[PDB]
């Protein structure tokens, strides 16, 4: 009566003892690759009909940070796919209102989305998969689900996922992550894989008649084609966990007729503003472009570094939440300023380099900080505590650079380590 | 009995990468295991600073710079590294009377030029730099402890000598662990000075045994022991130093702590030869680092060393013969970065098609496969020649892909970042 989860075997895998909050187990579990040190990762992308806002930035920056930790810090090999939903009810509606083609609208806002991601120093994925370029593959994917008897065709030419038939199989469970969230249909919970199109909507040919992909089928199709029958990581905001992500699991399990398409499903918490999710529907949003006319990429990234990725966060506007971010950014700027100059202007001809007790004490705190930050990253990507550890180290380095005769090589190594962590955070100084 | 034993560190609680390194203590490739956690305490012998450094010195310090970058940047070990400067030496004393400037001023001039040459070659400074002239008091205390443990004796002239026979007698000590077969005021001719009674007109320091100078080897045991302690994860130097210098360091340090294993992994770089002979100040066959740098770049010089396994000897053919290949490789890397940055800059998201094609998948497969080949090369005793070849082959295929295929912008960026990562590990700058 309750979904089971199979932890990957550790034999032959890279083992870091990283633990992650897995929505499939609703618990922190040890992260174990399916193969070697490889991570196949699919993340749901935006629906490109309007500008992106600070809530979208929170999800994509948080998972950018996680990806940098996985790759730059732990040395996993990440193969990442992000889709672009450039066919959608919202795009169609917006495009008639503005009297422009569906493709021209979608391409503009896809362009602005990637520009906003680049402005926030978010890395592009390995592959970008647009629905409009995968419609043929989606049709073939649906044909296989029908052939496995997990979907049916209505008279109008739609295709619906057959929840009851899927559940019946002992190898399949429907709504693995939110079990409790559950006329032409067998049962009302059945969802469309293929929607019969009105003659005035954009549409594509199919064995069942002119139509469009359903809301969820594109993500199973694209991830399955490129990454295959087992994903190490699948990610998105928490609102997508059900119906969207649970439905992806059902579609993909039905396609491959197996029991676990995704090993680790990661859900970022929502950014709220004045207690409510930042949302285009609520008209309480701040565009990323507007945010960047007031704050820098570094300051915005610090905002997200200070909030655990899988917890919700409150954003207080009019600069309230950003006060701390600006202070931290300023302290990092001034630290780098001093250490860079002290290194550049250091004179080996006239210095004394005896390794003193003050040098030893700073070095001990330095190596200790490396170990604290390691534990924070293993603890479900705990960037708030890792950032605080960096701040504490910087406080002591600043004292050391002011009074003690300075060990040039120790400061260079410290600068390189803090640079390494800031690269992992996505900060640029 | 009659053969030195070696104790591999326990793996429990340690970072385990399956890295194997050529250990001179075992004369074999053995798995590298830290003494503690992911930490590596590393001492490397430094230059004697009386004249300019040459290309042979560059090979040793660049090779161990590459190894350090692999350990830290690639494997994420935590390296605490110490390098000494021998600024008191018979050669410095003699050279300073010739040059008629104080011995301190001469030594500091050539130490400064050594570090400038290292920076020009993108060699990272160590955590600590230990000059003999700043450690004489500690050296005296170190010798006092060795005498107190009865492993050294004082001659009437005021010199102190290490007592090889007394040291060997102990069942926990073996003399010449790494080159066992290389073995009037002294008990036995193999005894070596820890403290030298001072000659007239030489610089000198006070001690309980009279005015003198450190012996040839005692500074490295003293400095490493003071900063790093009673067990070093790595000790390094050129192969010529393995005996007597490094074996004598082991004996001094074991005598000070009265234990059996001061160094877990002893790594020796091979010599750079020129026309069949070690590049050497004595043979007057040397090329200074500065003269090399007026003809070639840091990248080209580092590629020269990347092409030769760090612990094997290499031949250097002068007049540009060995550098022809290095210049070609450096040019192909410069050109690769030019091309890929142009393709990225000129990529247009509004007119492109981003379907993940068969050509995209084949390049990605080669990309991930290259990551695993390079991983195995680094685990195989820092095999940079084969790692560099793997990067060259990947670049050849990326160049083909950028010329004809519609390009996956994100895939090209990710590949560029990985090659950047490996090039940072090599010390190359593009
Ligand atoms: N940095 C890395 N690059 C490429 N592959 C890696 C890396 N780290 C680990 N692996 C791969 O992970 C697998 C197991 O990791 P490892 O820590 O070596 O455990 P094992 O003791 O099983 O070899 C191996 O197939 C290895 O190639
Ligand atoms: N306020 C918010 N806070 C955090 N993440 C959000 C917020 N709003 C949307 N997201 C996330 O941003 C991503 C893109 O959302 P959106 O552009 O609305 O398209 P869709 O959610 O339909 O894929 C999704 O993972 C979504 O969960
Ligand atoms: N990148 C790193 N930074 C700091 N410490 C590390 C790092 N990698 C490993 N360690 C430390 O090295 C030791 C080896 O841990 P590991 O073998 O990964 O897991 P386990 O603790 O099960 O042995 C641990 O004490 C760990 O704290
Ligand atoms: N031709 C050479 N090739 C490689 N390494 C060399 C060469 N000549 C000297 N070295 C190494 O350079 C380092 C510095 O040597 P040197 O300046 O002579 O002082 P010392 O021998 O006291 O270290 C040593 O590790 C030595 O083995
Ligand atoms: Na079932
Ligand atoms: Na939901
Ligand atoms: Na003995
Ligand atoms: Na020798
Ligand atoms: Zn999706
Ligand atoms: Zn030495």
């Amino acid at each position: 009566s309750l979904p089971k989860w199979n932890q990957p075997s550790k034999e032959g895998k890279k083992i870091t003892n990283l633990f992650v909050n897995n929505s499939l187990t609703h618990s922190k579990v040890e992260f174990i690759p399916q193969e070697g040190n490889k991570i196949k990762w699919y993340a749901c992308g935006p629906t490109v009909y309007d500008a992106a806002h600070l809530g979208h930035a929170r999800t994509y920056v948080s998972f950018d940070i996680i990806r940098r930790i996985l790759v730059n810090y732990f040395k996993y090999d990440v193969f990442m796919v992000i889709n672009i939903t450039d066919i959608d009810d919202k795009i169609i509606k917006r495009s008639v209102e503005e009297k422009i083609g569906f493709t021209e609208l979608a391409r503009k806002w896809e362009y602005e989305f990637w520009e906003d991601m680049k402005s926030l120093n978010v890395l592009l994925p390995t592959a970008i998969t647009r629905v409009s370029e995968y419609v043929g593959d989606i049709v073939k994917y649906i044909e296989k689900i029908i052939e496995n008897k997990y979907a049916y065709v209505s008279e109008e030419g739609s295709v619906y996922f057959d929840i009851d038939e899927f559940k019946k199989s002992e190898k399949h469970f429907y709504a693995r992550m939110e079990p409790l969230s559950v006329k032409k249909k067998k049962n009302a919970y059945d969802f469309a894989l293929w929607k019969s199109s009105k003659p005035n909507e954009p549409h594509w040919d199919s064995p069942w008649g002119k139509g469009r992909p359903g809301w969820h089928i594109e993500c199973s199709t694209m991830a399955s084609n490129i990454l295959g029958d087992v994903l190490d990581i699948h990610s998105g905001g928490i609102d997508l966990r059900f119906p969207h992500h649970d439905n992806e699991l059902a579609q993909s399990e039905a396609f491959f007729d197996h029991s676990q398409w995704v090993n680790y499903f990661l859900h970022s918490g929502h950014l709220h503003i004045e207690g409510l999710k930042m949302s285009k529907s609520l008209k309480n949003f701040i565009t990323i472009k507007n945010m960047l006319t007031k704050y820098t990429s570094n300051q915005i990234r610090i905002l997200f570094l200070l909030n655990k990725w899988d917890n919700f966060m409150n954003y207080s506007p009019n600069g309230e939440s950003m006060v701390q971010c600006i202070e931290i950014d300023k302290s990092f700027t001034n630290f780098f300023a001093i250490i860079l100059m002290k290194i550049k202007n250091f004179d080996l001809n006239s210095c004394n380099l005896y390794w003193s007790d003050a040098d030893n004490k700073l070095n001990l705190l330095f190596r200790q900080t490396k170990n604290k930050i390691h534990e924070h990253f293993l603890d479900n990507f705990n960037t708030p505590d890792a950032l605080l550890a960096i701040q504490k180290l910087i406080t002591e380095i600043n004292i050391y650079m002011d009074k003690e005769k300075i060990q040039i090589g120790l400061l260079l190594e410290i600068k390189h380590y803090i640079n390494f962590i800031f690269d992992t955070f996505g900060l640029i100084y």
